[PDB]
C-alpha cells in the first residue's frame, strides 16, 4: 500500500499533471 511513500505522490499529485490532465 503506502511501501511506496505515495506521500511523494502528493507532488505529483501536483506535479505528474503534467500527464495526469492530458485531456483537460
Amino acid at each position: 500500500p503506502l511501501s511506496r511513500g505515495k506521500k511523494w505522490t502528493e507532488k505529483l499529485a501536483r506535479f505528474q499533471r503534467s500527464s495526469a490532465k492530458k485531456k483537460r
